C-alpha cells in the first residue's frame, strides 16, 4: 500500500531527506547524472530500457542523458517539497510510477537505484542513515508499480 | 532551431519570467491547477486529450489531476532554473517536447497554453509584459514541435 509507505516518513526520516537533499539537490545536473551513469555501469542488464537517450556511456556528452538527469533531479524536488502533505506526496508519486509501469519497469527493478543513491551520497560523506532514509522514499514508488 | 529561440531570451525577459515565478511558483499546486482546469474551461476541444486524467471537471479533488498539475509546475520550474545556460535549456526542453510530440501535440496546439498563463498571471497583477515573456519561453518549446 502506498498510503502504508508513505507513513513510513517518520519525523526523523524526513529531517535525513531534507538535509541531504539541501546539498545533493544544489547540482542537479552534476549529480543527476552521476546517479544515472552509477546506475549503468553497476546494473548493465538495465541499459536496453533507456534506448530512447541513444549512447548512455558518453554521459554529460550525450544531451538526452542529461536532458533527462536534470528532469529525474526534478521529479526527487518534487517528491521533497511534498512531504509535509502524504495526499500531494502519493498523487505525485503515483503519477510517475506510471511513467515507469508503461515502460515495464518493477518494483524490484526500481529498487536497483538504492545502489546509486547510497554511492551518490557517499561520495558526499552522507553515510548509511541518509541512505536508508532515501531507501524509505523509494520504498513509495516501489509501493505503487 | 530551439537553440536560436532560447539563446534569444534576453536580460529582460528573463527578469520578467523570474520575478513572476517567485510568485505563481510559490502555490505550485493552487496555480498548477488554476492553469489546467482555465485550459479545460476555454478549450474544451483539448479536453479529450486528458482521458488518462478522468473527470477532469472535479478540479483540486481529483488526484491524477492533482499529481499532473503540480508535476507541470515543476516542468516549469526546470525551465526557469536553466535560463542562463541555453545549453541546459534546450536539452530539458527538447525531452518536454518528446513528452508532447508522442501525444500528437502540435506547435499550435501547444500554443494554446498562453491564454491560460496570461489569465492565471493576471490573478496576481501581473499584466501583459509578463504574459509576452511567458510567451516567448512557450516559443522556445514551441521551435521544437
Ligand atoms: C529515484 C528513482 C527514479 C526516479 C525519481 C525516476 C524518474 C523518472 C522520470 C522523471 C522519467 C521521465 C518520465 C517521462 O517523461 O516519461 C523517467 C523515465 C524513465 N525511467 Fe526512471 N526514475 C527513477 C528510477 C528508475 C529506474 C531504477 C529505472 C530502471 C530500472 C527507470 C527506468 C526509466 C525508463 C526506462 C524511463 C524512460 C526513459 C526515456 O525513454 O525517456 N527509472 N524516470
Ligand atoms: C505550459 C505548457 C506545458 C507544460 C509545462 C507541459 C508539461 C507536461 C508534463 C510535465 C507532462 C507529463 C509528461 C509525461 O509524464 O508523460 C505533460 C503531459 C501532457 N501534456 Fe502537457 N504541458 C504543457 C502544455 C500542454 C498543452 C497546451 C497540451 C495540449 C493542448 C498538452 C498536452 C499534454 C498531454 C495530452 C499530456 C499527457 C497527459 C497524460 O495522459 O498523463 N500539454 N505535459
Amino acid at each position: 500500500s502506498v498510503y502504508d509507505a508513505a507513513a513510513q516518513l517518520t519525523a526523523d526520516v524526513k529531517k535525513d531527506l531534507r538535509d541531504s537533499w539541501k546539498v545533493i539537490g544544489s547540482d542537479k545536473k552534476g549529480n543527476g547524472v552521476a546517479l544515472m551513469t552509477t546506475l549503468f555501469a553497476d546494473n548493465q542488464e538495465t541499459i536496453g530500457y533507456f534506448k530512447r537517450l541513444g549512447d548512455v556511456s558518453q554521459g554529460m556528452a550525450n544531451d538526452k542523458l542529461r536532458g533527462h538527469s536534470i528532469t529525474l533531479m526534478y521529479a526527487l524536488q518534487n517528491f521533497i517539497d511534498q512531504l509535509d502533505n502524504p495526499d500531494d506526496l502519493v498523487c505525485v508519486v503515483e503519477k510517475f510510477a506510471v511513467n515507469h509501469i508503461t515502460r515495464k519497469i518493477s518494483a524490484a527493478e526500481f529498487g536497483k537505484i538504492n545502489g546509486p543513491i547510497k554511492k551518490v551520497l557517499a561520495s558526499k560523506n552522507f553515510g548509511d542513515k541518509y541512505a536508508n532514509a532515501w531507501a524509505k522514499l523509494v520504498a513509495v514508488v516501489q509501493a505503487a508499480l
